[PDB]
């Protein structure tokens, strides 16, 4: 009945649009453990570029969150078949934006909201002058 | 068993140092509901200053929290001994920084954490440059 969700991502300078992706992932099934994967400082600038929370920092944030059941903290960057057997997940819950995943019946897609980045936010503030 | 709990705020742009009040809030006792007010646009403006989020935009997050039980939203700008029986609330959850509530025994404090605001991270960003 119970079915592991695993959503890995940044989650730099959490957001509202972080916090409806984690909830849809919960949602995908009736009964799910979601596990939440935060990719570590060092690779994450390697690939992605700039992170401007440190791990430790990410990591804390998401224990709020009412839809994470478990973290685990780093995480590897990229998702292998081996890991999955691991932590016994049944489908990793990410963006579109993995031909393997999808091959094997192990991707859900979840989506984005825009306009909600704590980026955004400030523009409003300063936008007063 | 169930103890009530109040905890009143503006929770404009939410971060870790509202979701740590919260938490200990939710956990003042065994078994809690803990009851969250998000303040009215127009009485923050008109008694704490410049708001940045809407009533929408704040109440919306808070509904991402794990330890938010309940939202009144709007909700009254100063507490009242009516609301109180209205809600069958049992103690009020705010920080120190109110003497009617500590006499009839229902105030319980709850601690701030400095240099964790969305303000502070802006800063860190900028310091790059």
């Amino acid at each position: 009945k119970n079915v592991v969700i695993y959503a890995d991502g940044v989650y730099d300078m959490l957001h509202l649009g972080h916090m409806k992706q984690l909830e849809q992932a919960k949602k995908l099934f009736e009964n799910t453990t979601l596990i939440v994967g935060v990719t570590s400082d060092n690779e994450t600038k390697l690939f992605k570029g700039q992170v401007v929370q440190t791990l430790e920092e990410r990591t804390e944030t998401l224990k709020h969150i009412r839809w994470v059941d478990e973290i685990i903290s780093p995480c590897p960057w990229v998702v292998t078949p081996e890991f999955l057997e691991k932590y016994k997940i049944d489908y990793v819950a990410h963006d579109d934006i993995y031909a393997w995943l999808k091959r094997a019946g192990k991707f859900k897609a979840t989506q984005r909201t825009e306009g909600v980045s704590t980026t955004d936010l400030i523009v409003r503030i300063l936008k007063n002058y």
